[PDB]
């Protein structure tokens, strides 16, 4: 249309949303799959991220029970939102990573094109919230 597509994925794991939540509410639980951090599932909080690419600040925007969760990462403009919801089969986890520009503008931060990175990131993003996370509950 007039922009790049967002990176929204969804997965289903067998476990109590409580565990998953706690796994996506704490830092250790997060870093367990995501990355090292000092998150405490608290809105208006201030926590940094110890990534390999380099240290970057992070700040929670929304966090209340296993229903809505969001946190900022980097300065460029990369934000991801999490959505949890307990179901019959088990727990439902939906990820949403947005923060791209028109399909042409190259990323000065990362390096490779936005689309390229999008696919790359998405890939790992999915794989991340595919098994890497499931293992946190499995």
């Amino acid at each position: 249309m007039t922009r790049l597509p967002d990176i929204k994925k969804e997965v289903r794991f067998n476990a109590p949303i409580e565990k998953v939540w706690e796994a996506v509410s704490t830092s250790e639980g997060l870093a367990f799959w995501f990355m090292e951090n000092d998150l405490k599932a608290e809105t208006g909080h201030h926590f940094h991220l110890q990534s390999p690419f380099g240290p970057s600040p992070c700040q929670v925007t929304d966090v209340e029970r296993p229903i809505k969760l969001s946190f900022t990462w980097d300065t460029d403009g990369w934000s991801v939102t999490f959505h949890l919801k307990e179901e019959e089969n088990g727990t439902i986890f939906t990820i949403v990573h947005s923060g791209w520009k028109q399909g042409d503008t190259k990323v000065e931060k990362a390096g490779a094109e936005s689309a390229v990175v999008h696919e790359r990131m998405d890939r790992g993003w999915h794989d991340l919230v595919n098994e890497r996370l499931r293992q946190i509950v499995e």
